[PDB]
């Protein structure tokens, strides 16, 4: 049974991944870490199996790996699109340096090492329709720039430093738990919230701007499946993974068809749109399907049905 | 005329560029820095116009920018291909952090900022024949990795941070002044010296491995023309520049033809070969031609003639 260290585990992915992996391998085989103690409202709060770690601090990072001796590492800490634009200095600091520490430690303590990439690695030259795994990368965000670095140094580690580095490019990840932030793709989450509170939604992404999206369980399914795969199946270190591609208009319709009551949406083109427009419309994830059996269970309507049921439950909502 | 700060100036390009700009703009216009005191026998030795700078020290970097108050920055420090495989940590430390500091400084002090990229940015997926400016980048060296980062953050600074960032992808750069060492593309220099000394050369690059190469004068031509170009001609931030491509066997033929005598070469694969194999065979530099008028004056035979006259004079090797 894998011994699992997750870093940056307070995030949506880290939280759900902690829970899935406890269920899967038992609570004692999983150690989650992040900068601060879980907030009292957060799903990991109070609970044990949690450790403080600043991933920027290499010695503390090495100590934790020497102590716990994980066989799998999930290095999740990142500054994403939004905050990345507001503080490029921080983004480059955390994303680059902590990634370098993760890889060095995976090399030295022989860990299977997952560090996620993102659709933000792509920019407007990617070929926006069914974007291939191998293509021109011209990210127009710092976050994107850092994640391309991650992709390249990680792949370098796999090819030349015998390091079992593995990665996917996450599209927009949708989740019922994630209280909805400011990030590009978070509009999807926001829309469901508003639809349940019966308020008008203010959408900063163009009505007809398509984005690759993925529902959390399929995302978690993918990450775990890739982590369980055989080195000899993996022709690549970094894999696009897809759920579905949609525009705000199509998501609105999904939600309307499900609720049989209409949802008011005002398109107010924020900086999210300019970033979104530089990203792919849809992703080709055939290398993932082929190499290691990636699959998805949720189409837009199932996700809609689920989210519209799960939010009231998790958030004490109508 | 511009005020020029060159960092990492003790390398071939730094030195040669320092001289060209001393010439072009006047010695008091140019300041050159590197980590170490210039060697005894070095073009920038002794005289003023040279300063120690550790570019990984941001405060020292800013201080020197505050003192000298340049308008042109040429950030040239880098650990390159071969040394980077041996010291990947040092390569990323300097290649990434120094680059980051120069961009920040050039933004803040409004400098036109040149930071070279390289053919090492490319990997075996680039499309190796006439490699385009826009292609798949899968570098297999630490150096290449750090230079792709350079291109992307530099391009990001240009689009979003109002920073006059400009770059070329250097092919392997040949100069008569460079003393032949262990660098990825150094075989070409070695062949020239061995020709004149009349000794056998053991070549670590495969006999038929093509590489984009460029003669120093055309390299300096390109950088200076690019650094002088009007912003509104620059459709991109980073541009392939090319001179010629050739294999070891083609370079040797050029040398033989010129010297009217055989050059003895033995091909024993060294570490340069797997690096070189992952690089383009030839570059497409049409965008540099079109946008800002990049041009070249040396083909291989004209570089061969020049090298074979220049090396005897610069190094005291036996002349033709
Ligand atoms: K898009
Ligand atoms: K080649």
């Amino acid at each position: 049974v894998p011994r699992v260290l997750i870093t940056g585990g307070l995030g949506q992915i880290g939280t759900d991944l902690t829970l899935a992996l406890r269920e899967k391998f038992g609570a004692d085989s999983v150690l989650t870490s992040d900068l601060v103690t879980p907030p009292e409202k957060h799903p990991l709060a109070g609970g044990k199996g949690y450790q403080h770690l600043n991933c920027m601090d290499r010695d503390a990072y090495e100590k934790l790996v020497k102590d716990f001796k994980p066989t799998w590492l999930f290095h999740l800490p990142a500054i994403m699109s939004v905050r990345g634009e507001a503080e490029p200095q921080l983004a480059m600091n955390l994303n680059i340096n902590s990634t370098r520490h993760a890889l060095d430690l995976a090399r030295d303590y022989k860990m299977r090492c997952f560090i996620p990439s993102t659709i933000a690695a792509f920019g407007d030259k990617c070929g926006k329709v069914n974007t291939k795994d191998d293509t021109i990368l011209n990210p127009s965000t710092v976050y994107g720039v850092t994640k391309v670095f991650t992709e390249m140094i990680g792949t370098y580690y796999r090819e030349k430093m015998g390091t079992d580095f593995r990665s996917v490019r996450f599209p927009g990840i949708i989740s019922a738990a994630t209280l909805p932030g400011g990030g590009a793709t978070d509009y999807a989450i926001h829309m469901y919230h508003c639809a349940l509170l019966g308020k008008k939604y203010v959408c900063p992404v163009r009505r007809d701007e398509p984005l690759p999206m993925l529902y959390m369980p399929d995302a978690l399914g993918g990450v775990i499946k890739l982590m369980e795969a055989s080195d000899s199946c993996l022709k690549r270190a970094v894999y696009n993974i897809s759920g579905f591609s949609f525009t705000p208009e199509q998501l609105r319709a999904s939600i309307e068809a499900r609720m049989k009551r209409p949802l008011e949406v005002e398109y107010v083109e924020g900086p999210a749109q300019s970033i979104a427009h530089s990203w792919p419309d849809s992703l080709d994830d055939s290398n993932a399907r082929q190499d290691w059996g990636y699959e998805t269970k949720y189409d837009v309507d199932k996700m809609t049905d689920d989210m519209l049921r799960q939010i009231p439950v998790l958030h004490g909502l109508p």
